[PDB]
């Protein structure tokens, strides 16, 4: 899924983001929980559990879960559409 | 300084960044060398040695030496002006 989010009748996402790994070293950044309030909530397709792939094309696969964050706020601070790139996971 | 750069008449940025921090955990992101060759070079206004805090308004005062690759990667990935903005640092 591409989801692109609105942001104009919006203003906040509305997701926290979570690191997951296992002891191999396998995993990634994932949706933590949606918020009852903002655009991922509105838009309805993303799920709590769902893998982060990409935001506006800077890919989050291997980014640190702290980075992850400050950088998805910095996005999320540039006016605009806002596209997240995701993995469904079922739960 | 903010150099935002032409990319549409160049194509590479010509910069290596690194991470480093004293034993305090004080520093950040840095200029590591620039390419005889590309964007960077040829505005010549930034330097080895020269902090970067911010590329096209996502923040790298708190990024990972590996995330921060990674990311400035993506950006010159996407078609466009890049904008550093950057503490000069005197070598």
């Amino acid at each position: 899924m591409t989801v692109t989010l609105n942001m104009e009748k919006y203003n906040f996402l509305g997701i926290s983001i979570v690191g997951q790994s296992n002891e191999r070293g396998d995993g990634g950044i994932y949706i933590g929980s949606i918020m009852k309030g903002g655009a991922v909530a509105a838009d309805g397709r993303i799920e709590p559990g769902d893998m982060l792939l990409q935001v506006n094309d800077i890919n989050f696969e291997n980014m640190s879960n702290d980075d992850a964050v400050r950088v998805l706020r910095d996005i999320v601070h540039k006016p605009g559409p806002i596209v997240l790139t995701v993995a469904k996971c079922w739960d």
